[PDB]
């Protein structure tokens, strides 16, 4: 997260790391099972981090559990990054308590100038490389799909859309991926791709996570 602030030690509780011996992408829980996480960030053993702050150091609320199955959309393209979303279950449940908490699925889709948190472990920096330890934060505005057009010509689909910041400096950046991007209590959007971080007219591209409730309930139901 370029731009943002300190969360603080456990403020965003559904947020997870997804650790393969090291931090390598966030997710979010969405029952005691099941992380919603980003398709680009699939790979096999993948323990899932609950209850983090800082992912370097043991604090006293963390959760680590094996992930059993993941399962990317069946209909993700590495390449557009369409459909940008896999679900991992955990291979026992976790234990939820105000610290590590499931985030709702929406009901409805998120218009256009809501107030979303964005939140991870990626890099802070537009320019060059830092990354945090403890757990950042942004607010930001889910953009207009026309603005998000005129921003990536050709590359927005309907299962896509830009929150963040025209003029450039606050965004989410390489190592948030997967993580959520929360409106009004709700799991909107995943964290997906951009063009660098924080660029001018360059917004966050995000999952629309809306899309895939009737496919993430289905499954789960069955898995
Ligand atoms: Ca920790």
């Amino acid at each position: 997260i370029v731009g943002g602030y300190t969360c603080g030690a456990n403020t965003v509780p559904y947020q997870v790391s997804l650790n393969s011996g090291y931090h390598f992408c966030g997710g979010s829980l969405i029952n005691s099972q099941w992380v919603v996480s980003a398709a680009h960030c699939y790979k096999s053993g993948i323990q899932v981090r609950l209850g983090e702050d800082n992912i370097n150091v043991v604090e006293g609320n963390e959760q680590f559990i094996s992930a059993s199955k993941s399962i990317v959309h069946p209909s993700y393209n590495s390449n557009t990054l369409n459909n940008d979303i896999m679900l991992i279950k955990l291979k026992s449940a976790a234990s939820l308590n105000s610290r590590v908490a499931s985030i709702s699925l929406p009901t409805s889709c998120a218009s256009a100038g809501t107030q979303c948190l964005i939140s991870g472990w990626g890099n802070t920096k537009s320019s060059g490389t830092s990354y945090p330890d403890v757990l950042k934060c942004l607010k930001a505005p889910i953009l207009s799909d026309s603005s998000c057009k005129s921003a990536y010509p050709g590359q927005i689909t309907s299962n896509m859309f830009c929150a963040g910041y025209l003029e450039g400096g606050k965004d989410s950046c390489q190592g948030d991926s997967g993580g959520p991007v929360v409106c009004s209590g709700k799991l909107q959007g995943i964290v997906s791709w951009g063009s660098g971080c924080a660029q001018k007219n360059k917004p966050g591209v995000y999952t629309k996570v809306c899309n895939y409730v009737s496919w993430i309930k289905q499954t789960i139901a069955s898995n």
